[PDB]
């Protein structure tokens, strides 16, 4: 049998994970500043709570996914806005007001200057998950790492986990639903359409 | 086409009972120790893992199989020399409260008392920090694929390297031919064979 390994993030994983994060959104679209996608979606976890990050490796020891289990959502989104967004703004300048001109990088850079955080559901769902998988990862492996990260959060006293899932990820949404997640509402994560989904414990 | 997904993750206090069970089943060649350590079977876990759980639980990683069964553990001790200073100065008082000193009749000793004696007559492993800063522990049930064992060892070594380790040692039971072959196949060398808390060990090591 193919052995997948789920293991803690190590700092040396960063470049590989930024590349996966770019591919999952891909590396053909963002040719000027490929790092901007990871900066938006992954860097905050690496900076604030790297111990939240689990990495998924396939049978050939290749990184094919990650999952962040964020114990304290409220604190995460607060510090995202106050600590991380300040940093990525300083790295990714506001583009000119001509929306026509804009490269894909410039759409995302502009989105950093127009941030609204998702609804605080932290009193009902303490925690949240962030996940990205290669199209190759078996669904049963995705279910395993989800079941793992939910046990980890519950073991740390979480009473519930939300997730902002890209609305277009039909297959992934079906996996979360089948595990007991329900759709709460839609939310725009900067330039990105999401469904806010959630589960108790 | 068939897939299993293993988790390596930090120890949580709730793991202790299952880990102690794995230690007990693993401690004697071709025997679960559950039928020999009839009086105080927790003395095995206390010997094998107690010092880590007490002093440095962050050193302990637990392996889960595809259906959440704990099927192994490893310890990555970044600084062996400090770890065994703490083992002597802090842990030995605690483990001697859990396990009494045997009476002076060696002939009549239970398996528990043979182990308990080691706690009252402790000597730290050879100090090999001139070559190897860190040390390991590793125990896997029968179910764990060797390819997973190797990947999980490498993870602990990569973690130690990242934290500044230039090398790792390990005491392995000399009778554990299979696990010794795995470590040797990964580039570990045998430095020494010597009794360490009443058990015949090989001290093995790799540079990082």
């Amino acid at each position: 049998s193919d052995a997948y390994v789920i293991r803690p993030f190590m700092p040396s994983d960063e470049e590989t994970l930024y590349d996966l994060c770019l591919k999952s959104c891909g590396d053909e679209i963002y040719k000027r500043e490929p790092r901007i996608i990871g900066d938006r979606d992954l860097g905050a976890y690496i900076y604030l709570h790297p111990e939240y990050i689990y990495v998924l490796e396939d049978d050939r020891d290749k990184i094919c996914g990650y999952l962040c289990g964020a114990l304290d959502s409220k604190q995460f989104y607060e510090r995202y806005e106050s600590e991380w967004l300040t940093q990525i703004r300083d790295r990714h300048p506001q583009p000119e007001n001509d929306i026509a001109s804009w490269t894909p990088e410039e759409i995302v850079a502009n989105s950093f200057y127009n941030f609204t955080p998702p609804t605080d559901v932290s009193v009902l769902y303490l925690s949240h998950l962030e996940a990205r998988f290669d199209s190759s990862v078996p669904e049963k492996v995705i279910k395993r790492i989800i079941r793992f990260i939910l046990e980890q959060l519950k073991a740390k006293g979480s009473y519930g986990a939300s997730m902002l899932i890209d609305s277009w990820r039909t297959n992934l949404r079906r996996i979360f639903t089948s595990m007991g997640f329900v759709d709460l509402q839609e939310y725009s994560w900067m330039s990105e359409q999401k469904c806010m989904i959630a589960i108790k414990l």
